[PDB]
């Protein structure tokens, strides 16, 4: 079912960023602002995950974001990249920390 070449896997861009700041969403159940730190820059991104994870287990912490990906805005709020998660087919979301030695900035692939 549908195999790619790697190459093209390759252009999508994520690296490893630093959640500075975190914090639900005005008027939302789900989303969460965070201001994330990939070393030579910074970005705001938005993700849907605060029914299952408060925004207190984000903070400080390093994960996985796609960063080269189409504007977009979430209840008015410009994201400008994706965290990346594990999630099962019954809709349960884990987060998949990166290790705390690994440079913000870093590219995953």
């Amino acid at each position: 079912m549908e195999l790619y070449d790697v190459d093209e896997f390759w252009k999508f861009q994520m690296k490893v960023g630093l959640v500075k700041k975190a914090e639900k969403i005005k008027r939302t159940k789900k989303l969460i602002k965070l201001i994330v730190d990939f070393g030579n820059e910074e970005r705001t991104i938005v993700t849907g995950i605060a029914d299952q994870i408060p925004p207190e287990e984000l903070e400080g912490k390093k994960f996985i974001f796609v960063v080269n990906l189409k504007p977009k805005k979430f209840s008015g709020v410009e994201s400008q990249g994706m965290l990346i998660l594990a999630e099962t087919e019954d809709g349960k979301v884990y987060l998949i920390p990166v290790p705390e030695e690994v440079p913000v900035g870093a590219r995953v692939w």
